[PDB]
């Protein structure tokens, strides 16, 4: 059985990782908490098989998993649950693999999980990260950078003319961006050279830009001045329309003082087809609102 | 100026700390939100002055410590900030203290803090001690160990004339605990003795018990039977009336898989009146519910 079970397939990460999968001819099966959803027919209607189970739910777990090769596990901590969790989900994924003989776990982590970030909610993965290794599931980690897809919702305003993009960085700041249909590519190439990728750990970026390149490219695809504007770290942790407000500061807090280390060259000669915040623009075809 | 001020004033930690630094003569001043409070006219009327401020204000951090000596850090996680807050919070103090010339901090982190746990309300702590040491502040770490404390609001019930302790632990599961009256013990003797204590961390315990030992405890105060019974972590983890719940059944599992390590007969020798958990059911006057 070729199949790979998909957790979070209506979202972000397993959304693209089904498309990448199709693609390349692996069967996928969608974990799925509630099958009559749009976005769970809209699964179906791609050619995706769904099981009903939940994270929290550990023998829906191994049910999920029934004669599968492979899985794609990936977690959130913006739910009631918060970031525990999201580690005992990631675990409990892992635990419910070693349990029913899937061959191959792919592992969604983030970028600086493996460096004592602090970051709360990098943490996190960095534990789940130790988990696989100590069951020895077959196991290749994705470490993804800063996604570009987060600029759809929380993208540039135009003010008195002008776009701002208005983030808690220094204007002299490097952030490391990855387009999250990068990262399905990744594990859809991964599940089908287990030679390479099996017991590799390998941190994802297709382009690097400051806020102010960032406000230049928005600037420049929507014919309009645009600028960048640093936002402080006390006020963005104090955001009541930010969700977990406090956790993100802390991250934004280290973009400032670490950040994001991936090899971007090296990913490009895998993947010719990474994509730059270029072209993620143009594929969204990002309009100002 | 010999004036310690204390954070969390009002809480287990805080207040078991202005407790000890009041017998040893210290001058005491408490952090506290709002200085109309109960906790905090009773704390005035000790002899404790109050100063208003706020763990996320970092202005009213600094106002706070204005010519002490010593600093006294504790923060909870248990809030809407959670854990992201704990952490930022943690750090101001850090910042507050660099940025005044407090001569001495105390900062009460958690056993195991240092043993890579991945327990999340754990690491946020590390992450605060390695920021205390990359500042050059000089600190005392303490690192206290399960509080017998907690017993008060979530000891045993009587089920068919037997007291109940049901906790998710093995019942070979060995915890060490700590009466919070032995922190404020060792948070005094620091400020006191900087010689031995600047640069130290300390891991506290009084007493090391099995869950069948403390039910053992308890029925031997009530002259009754106990037993212990484990509760599944799953189920812990999902209980809506424990707060933060899973982050709480991540430790629990720490504490099935790992576990604090204090030295206790060492402690004792430094400290002859460290209470072991009889001594604490005894001076709390436990009482069957
Ligand atoms: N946004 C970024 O820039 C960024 C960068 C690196 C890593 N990450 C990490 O990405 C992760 C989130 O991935 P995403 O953006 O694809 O998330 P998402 O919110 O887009 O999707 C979450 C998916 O998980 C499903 N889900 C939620 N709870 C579930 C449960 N109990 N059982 C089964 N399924 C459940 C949802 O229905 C959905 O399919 C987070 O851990 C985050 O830290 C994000
Ligand atoms: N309970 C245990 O067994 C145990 C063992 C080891 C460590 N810990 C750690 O102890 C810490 C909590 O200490 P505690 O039990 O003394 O807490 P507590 O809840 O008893 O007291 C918290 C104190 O902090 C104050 N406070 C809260 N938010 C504040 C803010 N924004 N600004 C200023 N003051 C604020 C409260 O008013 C109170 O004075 C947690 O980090 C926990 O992880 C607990
Ligand atoms: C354009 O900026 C954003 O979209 C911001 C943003 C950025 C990231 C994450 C966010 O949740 C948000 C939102 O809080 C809105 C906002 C403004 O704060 C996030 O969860 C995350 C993550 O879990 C793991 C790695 C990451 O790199 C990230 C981020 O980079
Ligand atoms: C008797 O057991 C308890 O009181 C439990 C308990 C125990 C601990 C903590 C709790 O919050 C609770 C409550 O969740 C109720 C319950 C039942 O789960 C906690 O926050 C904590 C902590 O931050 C740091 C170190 C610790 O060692 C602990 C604890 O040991
Ligand atoms: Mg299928």
């Amino acid at each position: 059985n070729r199949t790979i079970l998909v957790t979070g397939a209506t979202g972000t990460q397993g959304g693209a990782t089904v498309r990448a999968l199709l693609a390349r001819g692996r069967p996928v099966r969608a974990l799925v908490r509630d099958p009559g959803t749009d976005a769970a027919r809209a699964l179906a209607a791609a050619g995706v098989s769904l099981v009903t189970g939940d994270l929290n739910d550990q023998a829906s777990l191994r049910a999920a998993m029934a004669d599968v090769h492979g899985v794609f596990s990936v977690q959130t901590f913006m739910t009631p649950g918060g970031l525990g969790a999201e580690l005992r989900q990631g675990r409990a994924v892992a635990d419910a693999a070693a349990a029913t003989g899937v061959r191959h776990v792919v592992y969604s982590s983030v970028g600086g999980a493996d460096r004592a970030s602090g970051v709360p909610h990098f943490e996190t993965k960095w534990t789940i990260e130790r988990h696989l290794r100590s069951l020895g599931v077959p196991t290749t980690v994705l470490r993804p950078t800063f996604f570009m897809d987060n600029f759809a919702a929380w993208g540039p305003q135009a003010v008195d003319g002008t776009l701002v993009v208005r983030l808690p960085l220094k204007p002299q700041t490097r952030v490391q961006l990855i387009a999250a249909e990068d990262i399905g590519v990744f594990a859809a190439t991964a599940f089908d050279d287990p030679d390479t990728y099996v017991g590799a750990a390998l941190e994802l970026a297709g382009d690097e830009l400051t806020g102010p390149e960032l406000a230049a490219r928005f600037g420049e695809l929507a014919g309009m001045p645009a600028r960048f504007e640093e936002r402080s770290l006390d006020e963005a942790a104090a955001d009541p329309w930010i969700p977990y407000s406090h956790e993100i500061a802390v991250m934004f807090e280290w973009f400032q003082t670490d950040g994001y280390a991936a090899d971007i060259a090296a990913l490009r000669a895998r993947h010719p087809g990474l994509r730059t915040f270029a072209d993620w623009l143009r594929a969204i075809g990002w309009r100002v609102p």
